[PDB]
């Protein structure tokens, strides 16, 4: 039987995730759970819409339950509440709350019996794999990571005269090329990343002002440039949402031999990317649960065969 | 305290493991066992150095047994000779036996409850790794792998059996264009020769005829008569200053599309100096994951794809998510 798939939240990472079950046939999407009034909800599937209120009546309908909410409002009361009715997946990703966010989750997980998997997704997630990976086989050696170019996500339209915009951010091409070398650089915020905001003006609102108002945002970290332009350039243009990066560790064997591990992404969708690793999780903490095993999980505790639905003995014949 | 580590074999990987082992203060190492009589090796940290027929007798002094032998002879016997006694941890790389080698070994480690970690390293090993996560990722996607720069070893030495040659290194390298044909998303089919090509440096012997040597390297059967071949001619000196090194790497790229169509693309990639030295410390690495494995009652061989990262690393699991997550 399909590894039955509940979504909670239809944003962009809830539609992302809908489109992710698509693409893996042993699951299968059966209901999504919103705030708002299901009937003002059209799923691109159809399956049914149900509050959020109703999940806990579910239980014995859904295998796991992907969370899709952002880790600002949404994720810091669903995690904890979900986990208690639910294996769940999320991709939480505020730094500082990581650990309290761990371990209210676990405590949840802990005392019902499921399987919850935190922070999910790029970055958190196969970046934080990809540092971890780097210094443990290079214990002797530098990580960096970089984030671009890509879309990255408001305060920017509080600013008076800004009727929309949308802001990039950028890795230095001369820092990525000397972690490359291996030169093991000392390198600031400001020689990593560069920013690039497009801004459709208010009528009558003063360029150079508005301006100077983003560069000095409490962006002030960083090379900032604006660029002026008009609604219709930025529906057509910077609808997209693509990102990207890498993490690079460079390091040393103890008789001096430099060794560069690189792990990259170049994405044409953030949102896409993220739900389809999400899905992949989710399989893990129905194969951890059907296995008995309980409480909060990171990337860092879940093995890689757990991820695909093919056999172990498959997998060590075909990619090994 | 110390994880205690032995290594079966001294050659390059052997050396390796030594090696790393001063880059992991966790661990020590115990001793190395060789087929060798055991005075006649020098091992550089000076720790003893034992004949294998002993090593049984160490069982207690060990906790996971790093095996440096190669594959086609070494590890056939000695990983289910080891894990008979030992944790252990092998860099297993004949990927049509790894099924066959896979199953003894996890005969053997069964019954002693010991744990066993087959087929360590960078490919395979690392690029597995990468290879699986491209394709549950992306589930609809092509998946390349590509090998080098770095030394091909049966190659090397089936040029030193032409006639004429004195000595010789071989190369494989991925051909940029094809590299950055996956790169753009294309999803190409790709020929043997158009992914990557052979570059040979060759010392001659006094009155070898070079177009000879050139024409039978190039058309070697099962080796080089598959791909472009270069081969450049050099004196003794320039093999030594260039080319006594033991560089590697390669790519793992999976290019993928989500459901409405948006192009994803994951890479992974190496660039090594010395390939044993990178392959001999993630056997260190895994050596970690074998002993916390061993002390929570696991037992039976285990790939890569049965060891989550987090055990890799000497750091708690929660100074973990703290630092890197």
């Amino acid at each position: 039987s399909k590894i039955r798939i509940g979504i909670v939240g239809y944003g962009n990472l809830g539609r992302g995730v809908e489109a992710a079950i698509q693409q893996n046939p042993d699951m299968e999407l059966v209901a999504v759970f919103t705030r708002r009034d299901p009937k003002t909800v059209a799923v691109k599937s159809n399956v049914k819409v149900l509050h959020v209120d109703d999940a806990q009546s579910y239980k014995d309908e859904i295998d796991v339950m992907i969370l899709c909410g952002g880790s600002a409002t949404d994720l810091p009361e669903q995690g904890p509440y979900f986990a208690q009715y639910f294996n769940t997946i999320d991709s939480f990703d505020t730094h500082a709350r990581i650990p309290d966010y761990f371990d209210a989750v676990n405590a949840a997980a802990e005392q019902s019996g499921k399987v919850a998997i935190i922070s999910v997704g790029w970055d958190p997630g196969l970046f934080s794999l990809n540092r971890l990976l780097g210094e443990v086989v290079l214990p002797v050696g530098n990580t960096y990571t970089f984030w671009g170019k890509g879309v990255s996500l408001g305060a920017i339209r509080r600013i008076q005269g800004v009727k929309n915009a949308v802001q990039y951010i950028i890795p230095i091409d001369e820092a990525v090329n000397r972690v490359r070398s291996g030169e093991n650089p000392e390198l600031s915020t400001r020689e990593k990343h560069a920013m690039e905001c497009f801004v459709v003006l208010e009528e009558g609102a003063d360029p150079a002002k508005v301006e100077h108002e983003i560069k000095t945002m409490p962006f002030d970290e960083y090379d900032t440039t604006v660029h002026f332009i008009s609604e219709e350039e930025l529906k057509q243009n910077h609808s997209g949402m693509p990102n990207g990066g890498f993490v690079i560790r460079s390091g040393k064997s103890d008789e001096g031999h430099k060794q560069i591990i690189e792990f990259s992404l170049n994405l044409e969708s953030n949102p896409m990317f993220t739900s389809s690793a999400l899905v992949a999780y989710a399989r893990a903490a129905y194969r951890l649960s059907q296995n008995g095993d309980k409480g909060a999980k990171t990337v860092f505790d879940i093995p890689f065969g757990l991820l695909s639905p093919k056999s172990p003995e498959d997998l060590r014949k075909e990619l090994l």
